[PDB]
């Protein structure tokens, strides 16, 4: 009867991916518009995650302490403004503030949204809606540059931030009367002292750490290239928009392929053995993506088809190193996924950064080598990790 306040979640979360997914292959129209080079093309993802990881950390204990609706609403609300009110920027200088602020409306998505259906609805409810909001996570960044080249061909970028404000929306005057709250900190101290020393208590566990960031290292390359993914095809190797979106699919549909596998494999195998399982494609992956770029610098085909490899395995290894990773530190739940949250994109911004420049003073090489330079990091850190 209602179910229909998971889907609105389901929406919200739907919105933030694609506002981020159809948003990287139209960066190109919005460089060239507000005017500074297409090396900012990556860097509205970069702004767009260094956002997720400010509060991060602050929101769960937070939306524990004074309820979880009206931080929430909080949140949709501060979507919905900066998804218009980022229109009215129109320089670049200041698009990254309002791009960044737009960033920030992932720490609600996590450390109050998922919050708020753990506490609320049970086991195998959860499990539904989770598989659920999974594939939100799977199939807004597999589909989304694709409505995101077909959107910039009929109409201009603008019509995308509108687009989302009003789905943002659909989810929001859904949620403005359907959202019951299940706080239980109400009137409690602003202990902020806690947080800090509590969170330097996992930052002390090598093993939950060393996991935490091999975590960010591995599906990192995945989305070096997502951010760079224009840029590297479009202008790098001046391709349409219609053979660019074609590059996202094999990649993708690989990784669907590989979370397809996992979820069927989970019982015949041990977790332990599928990170170990999926780590070869891994390691080929990156391997002959870059194995390819090594003198022929611009056949992309087997660059995106070593990203195919690459992306099969992080269906399955990384998917299942999650848990792990969790459990890798017998604490908190809300402690440790923020913990591995704030790390994982302090992966990811900082990477894509030097991925950046990697792709620039380096071009292709470079940058594919600056990507197994992660397999590496993240196998380094797996002869830690079990054996
Ligand atoms: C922020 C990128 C998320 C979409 C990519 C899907 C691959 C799994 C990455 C695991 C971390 C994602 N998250 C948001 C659950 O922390
Ligand atoms: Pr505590």
């Amino acid at each position: 009867q209602a179910l229909l306040f998971p889907l609105c979640l389901v929406l919200y979360t739907f919105s933030t991916y694609i506002g981020n997914m159809m948003i990287q292959p139209g960066m190109l129209a919005v460089v060239e518009q507000y005017q500074a080079g297409i090396d900012w093309v990556p860097t509205s993802m970069t702004a767009y995650l260094a956002g997720g990881m400010f509060l991060q950390w602050l929101l769960g204990p937070l939306s524990d302490r004074i309820g979880r609706r009206p931080v929430m609403l909080a949140g949709v609300v501060w979507f919905i403004v900066t998804c218009l009110a980022i229109l009215l920027a129109q320089n670049i200088e200041q698009f990254t503030l309002l791009r960044f602020l737009q960033g920030i409306s992932l720490c609600f998505i996590g450390a109050v949204g998922y919050a708020a259906i753990q506490e609320s609805f049970e086991e195998a409810v959860c499990i539904k809606i989770t598989a659920l909001m999974a594939n939100v996570e799977l199939i807004a960044p597999l589909l989304g540059p694709l409505v995101g080249a077909a959107w910039i061909h009929v109409l201009p970028w603008e019509g995308m931030f509108v687009l989302f404000a009003a789905l943002a929306a659909i989810s929001f005057f859904g949620l403005q009367r359907a959202m019951p709250e299940t706080a239980t900190r109400i009137g409690e101290k602003l202990s902020l002292k806690e947080l800090g020393r509590d969170y330097k208590l996992v930052l002390k566990n090598g093993r939950f750490v060393a996991g935490a960031l091999a975590l960010g290292f591995v599906s990192l390359p995945l989305l070096a290239w997502i951010a760079q993914s224009p840029i590297i095809i479009i202008t790098g190797e001046q391709l349409s928009s219609y053979e660019y979106g074609l590059l996202q699919v094999p990649i993708f549909g690989a990784l669907i392929a590989g979370n397809l596998l996992l979820a069927r494999l989970t019982s015949r195998r041990t977790v332990r053995s599928l990170i170990i399982m999926g780590g070869w494609p891994i390691m080929i992956g990156l391997l002959v993506a870059a194995a390819a770029t090594v003198i022929s610098s611009h056949a992309y085909l087997w660059m995106t088809a070593g990203l195919s490899i690459y992306a099969f395995g992080i269906g399955l290894a990384n998917a299942g190193l999650v848990r792990l990773t969790l459990f890798a530190s017998d604490m908190s739940k809300g402690t440790v996924s923020a913990a591995m949250g704030m790390l994982q994109m302090l992966i990811f911004t900082v990477g894509i950064e030097i991925s950046k420049h990697a792709w620039l003073n380096g071009g292709n090489g470079l940058f594919n080598l600056f990507n197994l330079v992660n397999g590496i990091l993240w196998l380094s850190l797996m002869v830690i990790f079990l054996k």
